[PDB]
C-alpha cells in the first residue's frame, strides 16, 4: 500500500484540533514547504495534513504558527490530497525543545 | 541524484558534539530503529548545536537525511531533525536567517 | 528542500507525448495506487519518448519524483519512472551522454 | 517499522541469483549511485540489495550489468547494511522496455 511521504515545511496556523462522532481528536494543520530556486527560497508547497490519536494532543500542545516542522505521512485522497500524519516533529535545525512525557497532571 | 533517507527510531547515546578548524559544528549520534537497525548520523552548523542543546538519550527522534560512504559503511547526513512528537509533547523555537 | 515521492501504481492510460516549442518533449500519465489514490504524473525531455515508446495503460510501475503545485492540486514532476518488475519481466537499454 | 528507502543507480553487475535451504530463490545485486556536485557526478554510494520471491526471477531474466535501475526497498542490517527490495523496475529515463507476463511457456 505505502504511498508515503517526509514533509519539511512551516505550519501555516496554529493547529486546529477536531473531535467528531466517535470522541476522537483530529489534529489538522497545513504544512507550507519551500524550494530552492538559482538564476541570477522560491514559491511553497501548501501540504494539508491530518492526524491522530493523542499524537494530536502533543501536536497541539507542541506546535504553532510558523512551527517548522518534519512530517512523515502517507497520501491519502477524496478532490483534494492530504497526508495522514504518521510522524510529526518540530525539526531543529532552527530551534530547540524540551521533551517526554510519563508523569504529571491531577 | 543524492538519494534520501528518513528515519524514525531512538538516540543510543547523547549527541557528542565538537567544532571544526572551520568555526563549524558538527554533532554525533547513532539513530537505533525497531531487527535492529542502527544508523549513524551527522549534523552541521547551527543543528548541531540546537541538537545537543536539546536531545539525549533513547529520546524518539524523526530524522530525513541523506546517506553517504567512504572511510566501509553507510551513515547519514541529515538535513532535519526533531523530537518525534508521537509519545510525548515538547514546546520550541529560535530564528535570524541569513 | 525540494520534497520527493515514490509511487508503485498503475496507468490509467497511455504516456500521452507532446513537443514544446522548445523543442522538448514531455509526457502525461497518471498513476493509480492501492481507498485509491491517483497521481497525475509528468515527464520531460527524451524520458518522455522512452515512456510514451514502451509504456501503456494498467502497467505496473514505480515511478520517483517531486511534489508540484499551481493553477490547484499536485501532480509529479517524475525523475525515475520504469516498468515494476514484480507481476512480469522485461528487457531495456539505449545510451549516448552530454 | 518502516525505515525505507528508494534508490536509483545502475547495477555494478549481472544479479546473481541464490536458491537456498528452502528453495528459495533470492536475486543479489548491488546498486551503485552516483551524486550531483559543482564547483569550478561524483562518487557513488553502492548499495547491496536483495530481492526474494518470483520478483527475483524476472530481476534476473530483465536486468543486467549497468541498467538503471529504481529501487524501493527496506534498509536491514546484520556489520553491513543491505536493501531488501520490494520494488524494482528498470528506469526508463534512459531506456526503453516491453512488459507483462501471463501466458507462455511449455
Amino acid at each position: 500500500g505505502d504511498t508515503t511521504i517526509t514533509i519539511v515545511g512551516n505550519l501555516t496556523a496554529d493547529p486546529e484540533l477536531r473531535f467528531t462522532p466517535s470522541g476522537a481528536a483530529v489534529a489538522n494543520f497545513t504544512v507550507a514547504s519551500t524550494p530552492r530556486i538559482y538564476d541570477r527560497d522560491g514559491e511553497a508547497l501548501f501540504l494539508r495534513c491530518n492526524i491522530w490519536r493523542e499524537a494530536a494532543e502533543n501536536v497541539a500542545e507542541s506546535l504553532t504558527r510558523g512551527a517548522r516542522v518534519i512530517v512523515s505521512g502517507r497520501l491519502k485522497q477524496r478532490t483534494v490530497i492530504e497526508v495522514e500524519v504518521d510522524e510529526i516533529g518540530p525539526s531543529l535545525r532552527y530551534a530547540t525543545a524540551k521533551v517526554n512525557k510519563a508523569s504529571r497532571s491531577g
